[PDB]
């Protein structure tokens, strides 16, 4: 069951501030769409608090410790281990505390990466070239209502080989 991390960053690798993206690209939310559009989204709870309802079209799984979480529309685990169990394309969505978690043990990447320097107070965690290979490099197309260039990655972690 393919899980991969989604997520935006800037030159910085700022994905947040004050619990909301700090750019506007309307680009970038078709991208997540078109992604997670019949599939997974695995959040942790202040990302969930965040979007403030669950995205249409697509199973919503929350990860929180509390066990009064009970949303409609949303499915609730209580623990890493209960990622691994869920069926299907699973897409890490967030936040910062998650895909720290996560970025170790994920198969690929999907990343948006925001080409400028945003004030923020969440980042995604460091990461080399090195150890992902570069499946696809697409650069965003700019217009009057996406104005921040911006390039998709798709990556996909390296075998560890001799030599
Ligand atoms: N740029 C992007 O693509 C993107 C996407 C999504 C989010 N974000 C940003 O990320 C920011 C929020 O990130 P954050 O790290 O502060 O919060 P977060 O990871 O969204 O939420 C953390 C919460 O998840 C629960 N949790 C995490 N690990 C757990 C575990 N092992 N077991 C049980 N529960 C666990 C805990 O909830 P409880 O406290 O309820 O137990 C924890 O407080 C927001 O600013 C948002 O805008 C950016």
């Amino acid at each position: 069951m393919t899980l991969s991390i989604l997520v935006a960053h800037d030159l910085q690798r700022v994905i947040g501030f004050e619990n909301q993206l700090p750019w506007h690209l309307p680009n970038d939310l078709k991208h997540v769409k078109k992604l997670s559009t019949g599939h997974t989204l695995v959040m942790g709870r202040k990302t969930f608090e965040s979007i403030g309802k669950p995205l249409p079209n697509r199973r919503n799984v929350v990860l929180t410790s509390d066990t009064s979480f009970n949303v409609e529309g949303v499915d609730v685990i209580h623990s890493i281990e209960d990622i691994y169990q869920l069926p299907g394309h699973v897409f890490i969505f967030g936040g910062q505390t998650l895909f720290e978690e996560m970025i170790d043990k994920v198969d690929d990447m999907y990343i948006t990466v925001i080409e400028g320097k945003f004030r923020g107070d969440t980042f995604f965690p460091p990461y080399t070239f090195e150890d992902w290979e570069v499946a696809s490099s697409v650069e965003g197309k700019l217009d009057e209502k996406n104005t921040i260039p911006h390039t998709f990655l798709h990556l996909i972690r390296k075998k560890l080989v001799p030599r």
